């Protein structure tokens, strides 16, 4: 059913290429990408997103920071959105995408994924560890 996968934060410079990356390595054969309702397009990767991916095993190498429309949203068949302020910004942006929208920390007790950009490094380990527990979750229901 669910064969594409968009994975949604703001910048995407922090959570969602961290979130994507994650996915990918737990589901290898979906198309799994990633984009921001407020993106530095064509901006690498946070700098601190690197250093707790890499801590962790975990490559960001080749990241493009891109801006999230209701175009790209057709091409997939479930986004996953960091913030209860996002499902608003996708119904916003995207009406008929909606439909198919869920928190990437859906399955979390606590469901939002907060936003680590410009934090220290444990804010960093903080988000990175909660993107890793939601991943793993939302593998376990795509299986
Ligand atoms: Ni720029």
């Amino acid at each position: 059913m669910f064969d594409s996968i968009l994975v949604i934060c703001t910048g995407n410079i922090c959570r969602s290429p961290i979130g994507e990356r994650l996915l990918r390595r737990l589901l290898p054969s979906k198309k799994i990408n990633s984009a921001g309702v407020g993106a530095l397009v064509d901006h690498t990767a946070d700098e601190s997103a690197i250093r707790v991916a890499e801590k962790n095993g975990l490559c960001l190498k080749g990241h493009r920071g891109t801006k999230f429309t209701s175009a790209l949203a057709r091409q997939y068949d479930l986004l996953l959105v960091m913030e209860y302020s996002h499902l608003e910004q996708i119904s916003r942006i995207a009406p008929e995408a909606r439909g198919k929208t869920m928190l990437f920390g859906h399955w979390l007790d606590s469901k939002e994924i907060p936003d680590p950009y410009r934090m220290s490094d444990e804010a960093f380990d903080s988000v990175y560890q909660l993107l890793e527990q939601a991943s793993k979750r939302w593998a376990e229901k795509l299986g």
